[PDB]
């Protein structure tokens, strides 16, 4: 109901240190809609951030697509009440990232009208408090530049690789590869970087050994 | 002299002559010069904010391999430096700000939460707006992601390949030959081996047969 959206904003980072009265004045000047997003949906694009997003429940990570890479993930946002992508709402030029994607069932809040023009008709002490909350929120996001980046995993692949090698397996238990890496990736319906990654683990833990065009099975018990 | 430089700074532009006098009577504005290759401030003991009169400053980070990664050089007169560390900032990615040419600054002393709390509420708002703008327009090259090479350079083509086959613990295991990698990255085999050698001198990586160890994980991610 209308009271539910109010309490979610009072507990957010944007409204810390404000009273119950200052909250009523602000909501008479902004539009707050509760929208839900499913897995792998796009929350916003860094080039077109038209509203301020507040996280209620879920997981939202900023992302990017390399030319041949599937998707790289920056630091995600999981804490309720934390603003997401509010920096691109004020200034954007050539952002390294392209969009923020959702990873699980997620609910957010869209704040419309957060701009100097609308905020001018507010209490002086209220404006000072909101600018501090925004400054505090933008301040903490400068620590994200040193976060280790990853890719998108492909669930079961070690079984799909072993099944391919079980087919191409000769009667003597040996394997001679006759297809390229890009061909094997398309047949397994996976990406080439993820195909060569699991082969690295299987060589690390000493299960297989790829010598030229031969795949020597060192341990078929797990296989 | 200090008045006309503080008047045209990005922190005050938008403030009347009366509001400007009220600010200076509460904060100290020193003018001290810095020599070439001198530390302006360390990110752990930032207490004063700086206004660039004329020079060249750039935040830096010392990597384990010995190289010093530099951000965007603050060279426009009247631009703010160190405003990112007005709050505590917890563990800062960047380490220090170093001058690269003879530089004149304005060491504004006494700017913090409590001191601003003793000013006009309409004057505080104008500072928080100019501060929010100054902070936001530098997030693109200081806060978002630092990149050294381009998407087409040979050094990034290999770094993106080595990253795509990197385990969750950081280990890398090669299952392809020097030829196959050069065809995948669309580069000549000598060009590929040159860059792998350049990345070996600089102690970025070390190729021990089929295993490549990322010796310095900080300058490596700057190629992704």
């Amino acid at each position: 109901n209308a009271m539910n959206i109010r309490t979610e904003l009072q507990n957010s980072q944007l409204c810390e240190g404000i009273t119950e009265a200052q909250l009523t004045e602000l909501m008479n000047k902004i539009t707050v809609k509760e929208k839900h997003y499913k897995n792998n949906e796009i929350l916003f694009y860094t080039d077109e951030v038209t509203k301020v997003y507040i996280l209620v429940k879920g997981n939202a990570a900023i992302a990017k697509n390399t030319s041949s890479g599937k998707r790289i993930l920056g630091k995600n946002v999981t804490e309720p009440g934390e603003l997401a992508g509010e920096i691109y709402y004020f200034s954007h030029r050539n952002p390294f990232w392209d969009y923020a994607i959702v990873l699980e069932p997620t609910t957010v809040l869209e704040i419309s009208g957060i701009d100097q023009g609308t905020l001018q008709t507010l209490d002086l002490a209220l404006q000072n408090q909101l600018l501090v909350n925004l400054l505090k929120s933008v301040t903490r996001k400068f620590e994200y530049i040193g976060e280790k980046v990853r890719m998108v995993s492909e669930d079961s692949v070690r079984a799909k690789i072993s099944n391919y090698l079980f087919g191409i397996q000769d009667d003597d238990g040996s394997i001679e590869l006759t297809e390229t890496r890009e061909e094997i990736a398309d047949y397994l319906d996976i990406t080439r970087p993820s195909l060569s990654r699991e082969l690295g683990r299987m060589q690390k833990e000493n299960i297989i050994r790829i010598e030229g065009s031969s795949v020597i099975i060192l341990d078929a018990i797990i296989f």
